[PDB]
């Protein structure tokens, strides 16, 4: 449905950004890093017999406690490689069990949990906050605060991702020279927007990417939950260039222009949650080596527990 | 779909309350009612030739500013009859031509727009403000605070309805004997709450009604807006009980119980947004003077125009 | 899904008429000028204050006698400016309180019943009168009489419709100057008709039209109503190009390239019932002074209530 | 979906039909024996082999022409049974071939075209008259009239179809002991009002039928096309009563009463289109002898080809 | 939704094939022509008058023994025209009064049933025979598709060919007038049949399926292409093996080498046989041809109307 | 959209299975069991580093060879518990990775593939072996259905029986502490081996599938029950038969004889298993049993809460 691949491989659309994208990110990072992380880890009672499993507490946007899991492989090595894992749409960090792949495989895993998310598929901890008032918006998260880019919810859960890997970080048996950022569809944006601002991070895993090119994914898909960009703006007629003002600021394809650390990214062909024009665009603009593994007849499962294994032989061999 | 008319016509389900409910709204009313109601009413430059419009502002919930729309018909007459109207959900207040029925018909009438809402088919201009956190949730308004009755998003909108007619009742031209209080199911829903804590309603008008049996409701239908329920408690599996003891003080069916002003109610007998035994059950324990017009081939659509001119009579004939 | 905008902006495709358009309209409308058109309005008892009501009839297409409603608003003005609005399909004449803007707004609205639909979504009370035998035909009015324009449906409703704004004229309140043909979707493609045709006309709303394009149209979409064009082709496998010949006669682009009066289009950019380049055709063929609104994210609904507010200045202006 | 099959054997709801049923008819059928029925046979060259076909006009409705084709397979016998076949919702006559199966069998086959429809599956030729003004209705033909038994569209069609027998026991090759009226869904409908009303008629068959316990009908399901009632009910709120009173005279369970010749019925447990429950209620009232073949697993198809095998069975036997 | 017309009529996309293609249909023939046909035609009762019904049966694929139906219309004339219909997906033989049209119209009719099939929309009676059955999606499609020698379609496909040798068999068939006839998956069969036999006389292909099928499984998500699609999203390592098993079973391979007189029809509006995999095929297509095409029909294609248009090409052609 | 709770809870149908049930599934095991099993655990070279990965073959219905993994944690404890884990209609083995709960709990977890699928969500590598593959509806439910000897869940029944024996086989399982367990389709699989086998000490059996055959058609029309109403709108003559060769496959004949302490899920608005389907097996399950009821949940139950449920079930089971 989307632009055929020898198109998309070589997409490049025209970024639109204001003169302030920087400067907006610095400032606010800036003023949550007033705030300790104090990052608390708290040992877990549970069954898991093969791995250590910990509750975290960490200091995200504005002093905000986010809850995370922390999990440890029982293994003989002293230092291990760390996965920081962001939550796809409507997920939360749920139980340390649904974490399971990144320990098994040698990986001490740190899931960050999904502010106001975690009542759709798998359960959250988390609260929001809102700057102030809560403006009109259609229901999810999509349009929470979307008329200014200070008051718009991607703005706090990007500044948690930041901050997270600073909490994994501080976890001593974590070498820091293997900290990988990982997440697919929501869970892709937000790592592609660390990939940007974080300076701890040494790898991006991207899958499926949403959060990237909505102007032109509002204009190809009417699938959520881009669909409620699209939704709001079907009723809110006079305001079209402010919400389009604000996403420029959350945008995927401009963080990507900015991020320089090593990348393996997924598209599925026939997605239509993430239509891959918006997945291309991202992975054309990313400034650091990079590779994508293409999954011509997936829908937005893109390559499933095939690309689960691209991944750990692409972590291999970058670390080796 | 739902039960036979002629059981519908004798459902009375056991209602379920806490001990505490008299007392949750009497202290949430008594809480609001400290700050100055301050109506404002400023005429508001439309083209509108045969009514004149007011830009409303009056403090609701804890004092925050709501808007709202006063259309005073062109007339003779110094004091005139009120429809203060509620609006469904994803509406808010809109322009002022979108109310011009009850003014066509010699009734001022008091729009109140929609804290939060006003994104998918009306806009709309108020914002929300939560207690403190916004705890996790499901997309849209349903789940918005549900594990407490004291942050639930509903308490917060009840009492700006509440003090709705408290501020229609101040504009020098308002009938204070005369004033109707009216909604289609959001806004149904909300006027049934008006119906019961308000002492300033003369008459309820209550159209195929929402936020009635809410744990019937999520048995009967797959629709939203109920489905944010069911899609809430699919996830956070531990949190049936909490769920629904919150609903219990949010119910028309237990505002119906209390209800003792005069009301005309109108359901649809295959509505499956609004399900008949959910309003029937509103409909059956509403303590008043109560009249429904049944239309037994209508989805969520009701009586529509047809209903309207019901209203005008039923009106006609109480007010004479 | 159509053509991009900057593509629909220059779109004016080859258009197909026969060499007797002209000559066909002329004769139909002279042959139904022999009926006098003996234009009623019958004052109406209503609980309307603010309008007063009329029963319309007068003679359309043969002499028929077609239904509408006059509701003229109650101001101190000896003349008034006039809206002839034309109905959606599968709607009718309702009851006049449907009709409020327009009188609302301080202009008498002449509301023409649409004859033989009233049954979908708002009732009707005119019947079609067949010329002669009902020719096999798909469900609906797209293909009644579709193999002979003689015999189309549509030649009746644009005769009707030339008609009423004659009888509108007829009454004594009406300022001739000061009169407009308005209508949305089937309504829209009555109004571009009398736009070309009618003597009385000043001033059109054309907001999303149907009946534009029938052959691109029915390409592009399998919505309805287009899709009973497509689906009396499916069987009568035979009369491809009678039918496209017929339709040519009702072709709203054909009315375009013959109007002179100023006029006001809206359209929606994601349309599907009425698509952007059907309405994109008729609009870039449009001979007189003429503006467009756009709404790019819009369906059907197109503008809603802010193309409405739109109108309202738009003929504020040109009127001054 | 509907009552399980013991309910379904003792399915005898209570009847509503007026008092002047029969009356009607026998005006009805009186009236339009007035007209000639000059039953036209043109031999048609073709390239069928076995068979040959003749194009049918003959008189039904009010002396209007109606086509059919008559099909005569080659055989040695001087005279031949005959089945006289009618046709489904949106399908017309066809071709001589499409309705083969008959005559393969050794039955000239009449097949009588359907006034007004063949566009939606398969061409007819047939236009259809109103009685005079065709009031407003929804798209199809179950509201067309249907405000008035004497307007609405299946006293004309019943009529025809009563004649159609006529017409085709005057083809000398048939035989008058051995005509069969036959038909599914639509075409069982008209069957049955055919069983009533036809004195020639010898034996019926009956598949699935339409046009049978209206009331029930529309209660139980939002198919097409028993939806177009409950779609004009939506909207005539007021025209409930006058509704089911037309329909009463039309509805195949109040002909089941009165019709005395022997039948094979059939039925799909599963139909969503023809409920079962109504299907019983029609053959539970059916006062000839009868048998009914009963399919637990099929929607509408019915017992498609096993059927046509049983029918076949039935009428060997039944003829001795 | 697919290509403009003014595209399709001159869409001749590259060709893929194995070098080996006419090898597999070769050994595969010679290997199934080791076994006896032992065509057998045993004289039903029946209500049918107008036509004598046969219940057939014959050797397909390795020996494996199909059903049939052979129906004779009783006409004067000795030796008779035959036309040997295939059955579309998830269909079967059925009853024999499921196919009065082609004896009806003067023609004896040899109805091949389908191997495995028959439980969608019309009863058959033949059972499929493979060794190992490997993982598949659900349906036909996918069945042995990771080696053309498994393949479904091989075992239908020789069956079909074998069919025609069945038919000439019969003693009043005219074996001058043998047409090969089906639409959708009857289309792609009679279409390989168009190819590998030796003794059709005559190509009727309406609205093929198993055409083209890279193409296919980018522009419909319907059954029965889906099957295909999502092996696929599963398979993920297994690509380019099911696209190299299908280009022995491709329509529009076979098109290419296809010989006989051939009338084509095609559905503009087709979403499970698209319009550009049939084109593909009818512009490929050796022989002397025409294609009747219906701009605004889906996958019913011309219907009745070319039904009629059948009849007068074959009248025209034998004539 | 089922019954209420209060009645689903009371739901207790007359049962109906033919009087050889016990004498066909005697017979079917000894026949199979006259294959040496042969397991074969080959220890791969993996990305996992907690678990030790195993490629399991081993011989199920009639001597046929069945794939599976083997992992185990790497712990302490010589002889650990284990899990036999039966997989969903259209999945397979997959990836070693794609089976970590268990392990993780400290479970050896043995995973057996299921012949012939594999292909819908998640990778198989078993074939199915059949003779003659009948005329069927697409898929697996209607695959052989004529006869309880040729029917397919016979021999994924048998093969299931058997992963149990082999399971037993691996040194550093504990005979004695070997679970069971599946969802949906895995759930009937399950609930099957938990009547035909002795070997196991507990059944975990989620959403179960393949249970009531006879009301599930007629309650939904989801696949992949409705295969088997799909085939029955075909085979018009063919119901009875139907009906009597999956009685030899229901759960609730199974529950019947089962023995084994079991835990049950069920989502109410479940509606590829409904729940009265669900309610039957479980009420007629004859050992000592509990079921957590989800009546917010559709097909996906109660997920990992559930999970959660399972591990402190057989936590008590085994102190
Ligand atoms: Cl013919």
């Amino acid at each position: 449905f989307d632009l055929p691949l020898e198109e998309l491989k070589k997409y490049r659309p025209e970024r639109y950004e204001e003169k302030d994208f920087d400067e907006f990110w610095e400032e606010t990072l800036a003023e949550s890093e007033k705030f300790p992380l104090d990052p608390v880890f708290e040992r877990m009672e549970s069954h898991l017999k093969t791995v250590e499993a910990y509750d975290v507490t960490f200091s995200g946007y504005r002093g905000q406690r986010i809850k995370g899991w922390l999990l440890v492989p029982k293994l003989e090595e002293e230092k291990l490689p760390c996965v920081v894992q962001y939550i796809g749409y409507n997920g939360g960090r749920g139980f340390p069990h649904d974490w399971l792949f990144w320990p098994s495989m040698g990986y001490i895993c740190f899931v960050m949990d999904t502010r106001g998310q975690g009542s759709g598929w798998l359960k959250g901890d988390t609260p929001d906050y809102p700057e102030g008032p809560v403006d009109p918006q259609y229901p999810g998260f999509m349009t929470r605060g979307i008329l200014d880019p200070r008051t718009y919810y991607y703005r706090r859960v990007f500044t948690d991702a930041v901050r997270a890997v600073e909490a994994a970080a501080s976890f001593p048996q974590v070498d820091q020279e293997r900290i990988v950022i990982a997440g697919g569809s929501q869970g892709g944006g937000i790592a592609l927007a660390v990939s940007a601002l974080s300076k701890k991070a040494k790898a991006l895993l991207c899958d499926v990417p949403f959060l990237c090119h909505f102007r032109r994914a509002v204009q190809l898909v009417d699938t959520h939950p881009y669909a409620e960009i699209t939704n709001f703006l079907k009723t809110h007629r006079d305001k079209e260039e402010i919400v389009f003002r604000t996403l420029s600021y959350f945008d995927g394809v401009n963080f990507a222009a900015r991020a320089k650390i090593p990348a393996l990214f997924s598209v599925g062909l026939m997605d239509n949650i993430c239509p891959p024009s918006t997945v291309f665009a991202a992975y054309n603009y990313y400034a650091g080596p990079k590779e994508i593994r293409i999954y011509p007849y997936n829908n937005h499962e893109g390559g499933g527990s095939f690309q689960a294994v691209e991944q750990v032989k692409f972590l291999k061999k970058l670390f080796e």
